[PDB]
């Protein structure tokens, strides 16, 4: 039942959505968990609820000094880093045309989703390579065309993440490090927005075709995929994009 | 610890290799397990060792009457079928050129690997559709070019299996059934041969670059992938080819 | 305008559909063309119409003696073989469930589509390897789940073909030979049937949502993809599945 | 011989490498060609050499005002835009580890390669949607892990481009617009650098394992792929990544 006993995990975007489900599940499975987010109230509350083996650290993943602080503090606190789950993600104006995407919105989505994932992976690898041990995860997407149910900026950021994961699996495998993605189809509750209006549009679309229990189950399904990949039962699993979408994307 | 409690699984090729590791692991995790193979001595011995919730049934998967007998007997014995793991596989002359593959060898490999998988899936789906519940698994391969480390016939059969799994995920998802592949890179110990010489060539290549403990770990890694996908912690995972190869295939 | 001047091409299924469009286009572009089919009346008529640099040879591609006769006669007639286009394909009962596919129908579709493609590639490679020159083509499909618009047997055969092409590109590249697929989305006019009823069902579905001019344009689009890949303007293009579907399969 | 007669093409990065080969080939095939680059001396010289149906426009593709100027001027000059080939690309320090990639270098590569491609596609689509006609191309890469022969930043940018192309094919297909990538394996002569040292390292690696005639042939092969996809002989080809690598990436 303690499939992560003694492991040390960092989870970005850990204050809500998939990140929060994974925080809880990893904690229930024996890991030490560092919640990284920018929603301090939500994140600190979860840390306080779960107790001593969970702590919250403010981290804007697009800011490399925050990422360094997050990794270095985790290692200083626990001596190691077993799992780096680069999950934080935001979206610009959902269901907009390519014709109407602004450069500013594109660069904000890429900065948090793609650059932030890149920086988290860079500094986690900095620690994991001397350990010759580690698991770097990303939240990505299905590899069909998901922009129609998200945005072009969002879809591009997640495609770039899949390419990052593949290339890091190739570089870091020789050092005993696994690199994988876990991926809902596209947008899931708890995603952030370039603007609050963006969050509001996302909220509307999710409840228009979904139970609350159902969004929670999609998030928990992704979390349980992260649990499998981060555990020793996936010691030989690297370079995978583990899509959790009920098969929606194959047809 | 009992991630499959009460579930009923059929595992073809279950008398050796990946199949046998999965039989054992599923049994340790609470499933009722039906071992299907043609190696009666090995298969019956495993059933006898593991006890009452395991039984052995002779089944040439290329023979549709055997497949029907296997599925119908399992359902008659346990009332349901939760998991159908079409894992049996054989290979022709390893590392041969396309120029020297015989039609007979190609048709034998396709018959056991591809047709046998198709027939097992057909009759498992026959039972699972009324249940609106089920998980159909296949042992496939990486989707890079693996013939150089197996054969063209073998690689073709496993590519056809990946396409079968994708299309069945699309048809059966509406009936609550998941369809996935779990896949070592290519050849793994316990694979059968069109001839015994073929098994002998396979044996030589595996020990030329591998510990016994290492082949056992590759097989156990695939088994643990099957365990995850067959459990309720993968309720929303369908259409995936879960490759277990340490990232070997991405470079 | 003569993008294939002096090249020698074999085209299976060349008496109808995509095959016939490609016969004509290759002939207009300067190639010597061998039409291989089992529809002797149609095939001989096309040869007679196009003139001396076109000839018709009866060939059941599932029969290896026919394939040998086809390749050997072409080489005896022209001294070389530049292009082998394994295009012949048939389908079983369209839009049927996995539950109702017969073994016999599956084995007939695999025999013509998959084994026939394998045998054509084997004996073309036999000739092309000493030339250190050649282009082997297959008609495949999109790599999304196309069974819903074809059959499971058909989709599996075309997935196996994509895997064959990838593995042959890897083996034969060192000998200067390119291997590619050209692929309509799924079913196209001129496909054969396990039964005539199967052809009749196919005919109905195509005209239910399509102009005659439109099926002709889809076939000509595939033919022009084959023309590009077979020409020297694709000297460095190998291992590709060139899908011609207007982008239908990405969404 | 005039496979692009009357068509109007914009080619970014058109002053060197693949871009320049494509400028020349498109011009020889009857297109009006707008060379977009930042290497004014090289670009203006090519325009002057080729004559009246070729012109050069300074354009930093990461700058959206430059992109607007480039598209609007082309349309003002010729009344339409048939082909937008977003080919410009740069690289940071080749063969470096993830551990040593700077944020600044990553953001520069993404800005030119990914954002620049996005902006070019946005403003080309702005013109092409009212035409209900157009072809948007990108220079991408193979979809295996190419960072070991380029950089992680470079590989990520090209993976993001493949995802952009797939999603735009899905959005723009309903308006009669095709979207495709043409792709050398990875780095090719004529690529720009974040620094000149980066160009120097690239130059060294290419000539260490390659003839000058050979880099020219790889570039011309990509150009001829762009010619096919941009011509009416690919009217029904959209969502493809046409990789031109001799099959190097499948093994």
């Amino acid at each position: 039942s303690k499939r992560l006993e003694g492991k040390v995990a960092i989870i970005t975007g850990g204050a809500s959505g998939i990140g929060a489900s994974t925080v809880q599940l990893f904690h229930e499975n024996g890991a030490k968990v560092v919640i990284a987010d920018i929603q301090d109230d939500l994140g600190q509350a979860i840390a306080n609820k779960l107790g001593k083996n969970v702590c919250y650290i403010h981290c804007d993943v697009s800011n490399e000094d925050d990422i360094i602080n997050l990794v270095d503090t985790t290692v200083a606190k626990y001596g190691k880093l077993d799992i780096m789950y680069n999950n934080a993600g935001i979206i610009d104006r959902p269901f907009g045309s390519i014709l109407d995407t602004t450069k500013s919105d594109l660069e904000r989505v890429l900065g948090v989703n793609l650059v932030g994932a890149f920086l988290g992976a860079k500094h986690a690898a900095r620690v994991m390579v001397p350990q010759k041990k580690g698991c770097i995860l990303f939240t990505a997407s299905a590899c069909t065309a998901i922009a129609g149910l998200s945005t072009h900026a969002y879809a591009v950021s997640k495609y770039g993440i899949v390419g990052l994961a593949k290339n890091l699996a190739a570089e870091l495998g020789q050092h005993g490090i696994r690199v994988n993605c876990v991926s809902p189809y596209g947008v899931v509750t708890g995603i952030g927005g370039v603007s609050e209006v963006d969050v509001a549009v996302v909220e509307a679309m999710l409840s228009e075709v979904g139970n609350l229990k159902g969004q929670i189950l999609k998030a928990e399904g992704v979390a349980k995929a992260a649990l499998y990949l981060a555990s020793d039962e996936a010691n030989y699993v690297s370079g995978l994009n583990l899509v959790v979408d009920g098969g929606f994307s194959v047809v």
